[PDB]
């Protein structure tokens, strides 16, 4: 049942016009503003917004436009400038805070806060603190949010409003935070789970560029991250951080680009509590240094990426300009995986303090530092199977190695080759070899050396034994074990155990004995 | 009954731009002269004029609505509520229906299905089956379907409305489908090309999650999927089958997340025909148990990948508490490359039946099954190059092994140290070796044992010789071959050819008979 | 309910002409002043006012319609009719022309062109000249742009308008560009960087498919490219130059689809200048051949990937059906990682001229041309770890190899198994290694052979030693080296030293002379 009321002006003059209303009542608003034409009904003690009488063009409009704005919560409705000069900051929170939601999964929550093309100057920290929120842009560029923020506080700010639970699902897609070098933070994420985060840009800002901390599940694509950070405070391109009570794991970053940071790259800190950060990937990414004119040149004295962390998979990534090592790993069961490195100060992965199982496989690169090597001899086990220039070691573990041996293939335990001489890792223990030429002097060669005394100190080689076309040939003497005679072949020389003597068994089977003055 | 329509110049433009009107169709015309802003309704098979504007401002509002709707079919259009109580299946359904498209490439055809944020009841079956439909929603959870179908049917079936065509360039995006613990399963997809499905949730579903049957080319990027199959029944999270007449090939799963499914994580069935499931990927992704309190504790018995397929690729993938192997493998040339295993009842890999030329490589991990190992011991050639706790085996292929004996380097065939045991897997075949020590009793060893006539079982290793600093040490005795005595170099020991004697040439190259009594 | 009827001038004019008003007679008054735009619906026995428009109202009804049009500049309002018959050339040019932006980075200006569903007619060359634009349909193949060009230009052209500059962040998303077999480039690229491209098509353009000049840091995910170029006029697949100034580098290709081109699928060009191509990516990506009916078969006589360039890094990608090698390498430090190669006339990796410091590696694969290999022997060192289906080298680098040897764990220098044949890569040198059974005959066995004279020859291995478990057989004498007699042990046999005689320190630790005649 419809019951046409005559229209009202304004939806707030409705209860004053109709204090006491009924049921099937319906009335159009004429002269509301941009509301006009909207047409409320009466239902259940309540005036409804009814889509069935769109005769009238400006109806229908109304009812199109209200679909149409469900695509996003639009930040220019909430008075957003987008000039650089108007401090937008209040616009933008207003806008956020506009779509309701909550913590956790919050199912039929939630959605996009859309900032068209635009500069947004920012001056205080802008909160996200419910699920489902995701701020989309127009653009990586198109779309720059201008910190002026200078108290070391986040442009943007991720974390639940009870820090007992969790934000799910937020993210940035295509837009830039600029720092301008003030004192403030990009963008901080706190307890998320399942964030999406695509093509967004985090520069210039003095403090963290992004700050993570007790993230999980989230996945990072296209980050551009750059000229970020402040090494003696301790801030850098990307912190992420275990925090007090659980760690950051499942960090997945895919095709970003790290340029010119003014801290590292990446760093994780795992200092929090005993659950380190875990199960974090880089895919494809990009470590430039700042300075390509020279090292150590203006580049700051910290590694491309500080690895406290465990089980981190850095896939097909590029190193390039570090004054540092490249990658300085404190934990396990990391994976470098075709990685290249190319001009650092320290080893391309330097393997600190116990870091164990860690792996460096289908690698290369060249110029690591001066006197070092591609990656450094660690106290536990760790494994490679990669090909570097100026890298003799092609597959080994702990002090295991097959190895280049100025042009043979070798089979060493506790020695290598390095420049022209042979290290000897663990100088309490002494160095065995063989070693294959292609030559028909050496032909076969097994190779030995004492304790050095000395952990990577050098040792000379001797030569033991030479296995060639024309020859067995022993360097130091043949010493037999006694054993029976009857466990002897025809045509075998041994010491028979049963007297001690040397003795022969010749091509008939008899034993004689080889008669010695 | 109101159906408005795009202004148009004049009405002459009617008939040419509206050739069928229908029923309560309504336009204005905003370029005619002295009758511009004339409403006409179709009505009785005639166009009539029911209104008249004055200014025609509101003409120019409807054709920027027009424009702005071209980018979405939103599923409120079709009077979707969204409020998780309306039943919204026939709504949906229409809105899908109402893209015009056709199969195969179907250029120029197609179109955004949009879902703004909510909760969208769906009590039977939705069906896509034309190519260039995408569904889209708010965000993996702000817009979720509910599902109450119970009858085994999918919440959303893509298949080809001709099954002897294909479905191009359909996919889901941003929005969970949630079975409610319901028989159903999630999203159905049949005979596909060029999927492309991106930050999607797909929970909760009693049958298959995720069914795939000859899908080829088709990108997953973010799929969350949880909670999915039934075990006793043989559903799983993601079910990828070849069909009768071709095979699913070319799904990329790319940063996935497969969490506590009720069945496999990842199934693939090979056994509709003889082309075998092929070139499928998971980058990144990872596959988490349902019981992380014990194992196998409420863990079901089931690997977290069954991969009845070929020439797939496990790349960087993460493994956590299975209650069976992680990954069971039927199938050829699959690569599992700088993935991490952390606790199973099983092995890490279980190249079971004639599985061969599959590819182990840089992979760590910890706590398989008591008494196994991190890959068993298959009938055909495998590779491996991977450094495992527990596991002494380094690189390796078939029964040809480089491993760590006890801190030496060994190079063994048919033998490889397991704990204090040495294991000699075909047992009609012998063992020998060498092991490179870095201590001086030891030096460069070579062993072997006879074959024990048992696969698998245990052997004692004899040491055969060491070559050390200070001696050639034969544990056996040195037996010979004849040769001439021309042949000989100056200070020879050799059985001479022409008398079978023992000779010696001295160093002035003249023979002599050792003298035997 | 409701019955229209036509409009009348003013209210007076309602009664006069329709004295016989109906229940639910519903007719607007138009020209009554103020009261225009009144509806008047006879309810009971009245006319009574229902409902009203409000000319004035529009204006803020507008406001709002303006700030959904911030989302994206719409082709359509341009006048694009999208229908493949009317020429929409100027109307999308225009459309592009009306992004307010400029060069390099341009922070806050830019944004989406979005194309709906439609056929899009192009007849001669659109140009991006300006940053932060980005192309956007509604689908991979719903928006498809048809070409007619024929004089070689590119239907789409990203270069900046000043070249002293360069492009940013500009893109192409969910659209089609079909050369419809004519002689056009599908996209050109040059001097952009920071470019992200998703799922977009580019097919049957008979010029290159995609070209590509000194572009940076551009992601592009989805790309599909099929039937593009022509071998007879080098156009490929996607083209890759570096330029006269710079070069091309950190371009990512992820999870792309290149099929049947009629070039290369993807040539890379570092002639223009000093600066080769560098650091670029493929991921996950498909290479499939044009006709898998046979080889030669129509597949064309080019390689898949022709890669003059350093650095690449080509992870997981599937190859297919090829008239050539599979990836011809001119380069250096390149990564083939974990890639299956199936049919080829060459080899699946030829790494050609210099090419070193390239890394194969869990790599595997099936059917190399006849009589080849799955990789050449290349002139410098390059690096290996991977195992194909017939090839018995597993690891290696230069011409030092760890392999199968007939069964046996093998480490041979500068010879390997091919076949029933053992070759020598270096003529001009020997050849040696160690090979280790799981037989009783053959124990370790050590082997050698001269230096045959001629590169890639078939040589005889001698077997020198095997070292069994009933003795160590030297096939060759033992030629010893004269040491002290003091550095013996007990049950020693040398040549001492002081005298040059042969002698054996027997087990009571006396130095005796062995007797001879």
């Amino acid at each position: 049942k419809t019951r046409w009321l005559n229209p009202v002006a304004t939806f707030a003059d409705i209860a004053t016009t109709y204090p006491n209303p009924q049921h099937g009542d319906t009335v159009m608003v004429t002269d509301d503003g941009e509301n006009s034409g909207s047409v409320y009904r009466y239902e259940n003690g309540q005036w409804n917004l009814t889509q069935k009488h769109n005769d009238l063009a400006i109806a229908d409009v109304q009812n199109k436009i209200g679909i149409l704005k469900t695509i996003a919560v639009n930040v220019k409705e909430f008075g957003t400038k987008g000039d650089g000069v108007t401090d937008d900051t209040v616009a933008i929170q207003n806008a956020i805070n506009s779509i309701v939601s909550s913590l956790n999964n919050a199912s039929g929550q939630g959605g996009i806060v859309y900032f068209p093309t635009g500069t947004y100057k920012v001056t205080s920290k802008i909160t996200i603190n419910k699920s489902n929120i995701r701020l989309v842009g127009a653009g990586m560029s198109a779309t720059c949010i201008k910190s002026t923020i200078t108290n070391g506080n986040p442009v943007f700010e991720f974390v639940p409003s009870d820090t007992a639970q969790r934000l799910c699902f937020v993210g940035i897609e295509k837009m830039c935070i600029d720092g301008q070098n003030n004192d403030c933070i990009g963008v901080s994420l706190k307890k998320i789970s399942l964030g999406r985060f695509l093509d967004f840009g985090v520069r210039y800002c003095a403090n963290h560029g992004l700050y993570i901390e007790e993230v999980w599940d989230t996945n990072i694509i296209g980050l551009y991250n750059t000229d970020n950070g402040d090494l003696a405070r301790n801030k850098h391109g990307v912190y992420i951080y275990n925090g007090t009570s659980d760690n950051s794991n499942r960090l997945l970053f895919i095709a970003c680009h790290f340029e010119a940071n003014n801290g590292s790259h990446v760093y994780f800190d795992s200092t929090g509590n005993r659950r380190r950060n875990g199960n974090n990937q880089f895919i494809g990414c990009k470590f430039h240094g700042k300075d390509p004119s020279a090292l150590p040149g203006n580049n700051p004295n910290t590694p491309h990426m500080y690895l406290d962390g465990d089980v981190t998979y850095v896939m097909n990534c590029y190193f390039y300009q570090c004054n540092n090592d490249f990658i300085k790993v404190k934990g396990d069961r990391n994976k470098i995986i075709g990685c290249d490195f190319y001009n650092c100060t320290g080893y391309f992965v330097n393997l600190t303090g116990t870091s164990m199982l860690n792996v460096i496989d289908g690698c290369s690169g060249q110029y690591f530092g001066s006197g070092l090597a591609p990656f450094n001899n660690p106290t536990n086990e760790n494994f490679f199977c990669s090909d570097f220039i100026g890298e003799n070691r092609k597959l080994g573990w702990n002090r295991s190695y097959i190895l280049d041996q100025g042009g043979r293939l070798a089979l060493f335990q506790n020695v290598y080759r390095s420049g022209a001489n042979f290290i000897q890792p663990k100088g309490t223990n002494a160095s065995f070899g063989i070693q294959i030429a292609d030559n028909t002097v050496d032909g076969v060669a097994f190779v030995g050396a004492n304790a050095s005394g000395t952990d990577n100190s050098n040792v000379t080689l001797t030569t033991l034994l030479n296995v060639t076309l024309d020859g067995i040939k022993p360097k130091v003497p043949i010493t037999f074990t006694p054993v029976t005679a009857s466990s002897t072949l025809n045509n075998s020389l041994f010491v028979d155990s049963a007297d001690n003597k040397l003795k022969f068994k010749d091509n008939t089977g008899t034993v004689k004995i080889v008669t010695l003055t």
